[PDB]
């Protein structure tokens, strides 16, 4: 059932946003793990004095990291016009290395804008005009993560990124296949407030439903190709010592994907002892006996073989596969992770959620 | 003339610690930007919940990098017991990501330490001891940055780094023949106070002196492989650094290789995908100059490779010293890094041979 209930036509995901210490850094390490080359800059040497920004991106994927100056800035420009010095430097402080902003593409920030307010959420950068037909306004989605909203004329896609940020062409380097998020998701202390609220003001209807050391809520827009899914704790737990370690809610982890993820993880995985990310360990080998039996119809002997030599897990739903693996945490804290996806099946252009969120590996 | 003054036997650099609000990220980027294998933690992992520390190395290059932990954290547990979650809270807000220790291995930490406050040192951290004979203390640099003090016996040298510090293995990877510390360089609005208090505490005598705009003086311990200089502004870059850092502090660390053409091609590899950038080549006639000047040390072969990689020759009685600078290592125009060789002056190669590059300020 999708009751396509979206109070605001959500076209896609555009960026997410990391408030850093240092947006070199990050960003240097970022680039490194995830083959994502540097695809457009403001900073001082673009004239903007307020904020350093560095935007990686690797197909439809673009990773922001964003840290403040803190002398001589003048706040007038800086190229995103909600950024805060403070604010950002608390942010690190509070959190380490942590995602701010989940940014969306919508028909017309400031109409999503006044939407979402009126249906609750709580209002966090009114709308702006950046210009040349960019919009952008943010609401408050969990803790001191904000729910961006950017629009802009399709005839714009050519741009590098939002007004103000040069382009950085990228020739002698090539990206490892990641293509696109697929799913952010956020810790909260209570699900039930967190999505009333979250899913009351965007409209975004129910998706999935896992119960169970978590319960789940998996919230999309009309068509499912943003997914934005909401975790709590039970009751010692995953979801709690995220919230401990954490200060607050927060994003848990991003999904993205690839549409070849085992060559895609070959490349990352080389980089992971100089400095890229780590993955968790591999299951026993049992566990690959098992993949052979639910998914020996989709993958090959020799596909499962290359899965369990580099560690992915696989799970299925109704017509679709999910090969997904997991990094260690890519900051100081036991908190935010990555996942690492492709999904196979549900071509009816390819179904949003193909093969579920690996629901069906928590008993390793 | 070396008046070898030294108020305590100080035997060589031992680490450099840069304090973060976000250690993973720049531990990470500098263990492939320069070719710096992860080597030693100390975190949550090991059983501190005060800070996250990192300790990568290459060769007897042994770079830190700590950040506090902000909930739950319990200061108690700290395996660097100067850490002080305030503190470094307050670094990363002034300072961004920033050199906050430089640290010489000593005789006795406890003794460097008294002579030096002794001799007027402002006390940073009263010595202690960290236990299988290790002791800790520190006295203030210039600005934010300490001067760390380290001592312990010579059969504990095969422990990773400090007690509470954990080895990492990393299984087969490899560096890229950086090899150790030459020298580390601090700015200062005003060289002759500075200088004063900091010959002045350590006995360390002047090196060398150059005016290029910015002042210079190079201090150095009695072997003199320990290399710390100093710069003022003439009233500029050093002023852009004292600006955009919020006072003096580190502004450059020179890492030396064996082979600093073979070292930097692997660093040049790493930097379209996140590595460090370098400054750009010069012009080839200044290489012509390089043949000119150097064509008794180099062969046109690596003349060509020094123009492809843009690495600087200078020179000074009877040594050689290659160089490069890479642009700042972090957002601000503060913090940058130099790669060198040095060629000649073998009586081991005595220290400082081939200079700093004064001449290179034509190109
Ligand atoms: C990575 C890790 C580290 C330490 C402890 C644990 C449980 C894990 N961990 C996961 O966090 C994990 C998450 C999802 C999944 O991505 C999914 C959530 O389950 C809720 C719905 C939306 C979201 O997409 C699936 C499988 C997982 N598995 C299998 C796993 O082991
Ligand atoms: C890298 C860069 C960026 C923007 C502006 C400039 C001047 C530079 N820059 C340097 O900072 C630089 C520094 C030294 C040198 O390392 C040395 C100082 O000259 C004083 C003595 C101790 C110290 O070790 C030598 C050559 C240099 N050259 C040639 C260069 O261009
Ligand atoms: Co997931
Ligand atoms: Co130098």
């Amino acid at each position: 059932f999708n009751p396509r209930s979206d109070r605001f036509h959500t076209l896609a995901f555009h960026h997410v946003e990391l408030w850093c210490a240092d947006a070199a850094s990050a960003a240097g390490r970022f680039s490194f793990g995830l083959g994502a080359p540097l695809a457009a800059r403001s900073d001082l040497s673009t004239g903007n004095s307020a904020h350093a920004s560095l935007l990686l991106r690797s197909g439809s994927l673009s990773f922001l990291f964003t840290a403040p100056y803190a002398h001589g800035a003048d706040a007038a420009t800086a190229a995103l016009p909600s950024f805060s010095a403070a604010a950002a430097r608390r942010f690190a402080a509070d959190h380490g290395l942590a995602v701010r902003a989940v940014a969306l593409r919508v028909a017309d920030a400031e109409d999503a804008f006044r939407a979402s307010v009126a249906a609750g959420a709580r209002p966090a950068f009114g709308p702006v005009d950046l210009g040349r037909g960019f919009r952008l306004a943010e609401v408050e989605l969990y803790g001191d993560v904000v729910l961006r909203y950017v629009s802009y004329p399709d005839g714009a896609a050519g741009e590098p990124f939002l007004p103000g940020f040069e382009g950085v062409a990228s020739p002698g380097a090539a990206d490892y296949g990641l293509s696109r998020f697929d799913h952010i998701v956020g810790n909260v202390p209570e699900l039930a407030p967190a999505a009333a609220y979250f899913a009351g003001f965007t409209g975004f209807h129910e998706f999935a439903e896992f119960t169970t050391g978590l319960n789940s809520m998996v919230l999309a827009n009309n068509s499912e190709n943003v997914l934005l899914p909401l975790n709590e704790p039970v009751h010692r737990s995953q979801i709690q010592t995220f919230l401990d370690h954490h200060g607050g809610p927060g994003v848990q982890h991003m999904a993205l994907a690839s549409d070849d993820v085992l060559r895609t993880l070959r490349e990352m995985q080389a980089r992971s002892a100089m400095g890229g990310f780590e993955f968790m360990a591999p299951p026993t080998s049992d566990y690959y006996d098992g993949v052979r039996r639910r998914a020996g119809d989709v993958l090959t002997e020799a596909q499962i073989k290359e899965c369990q030599e580099l560690g992915v897990l696989v799970d299925r739903d109704d017509q679709g596969v999910l090969l997904q693996i997991f990094t260690k945490p890519v900051g100081d804290r036991p908190t935010l992770f990555l996942e690492i996806i492709q999904r196979i099946g549900c071509m009816e252009y390819q179904k949003g959620g193909c093969g579920g969120f690996g629901k069906g590996n928590f008993s390793q």
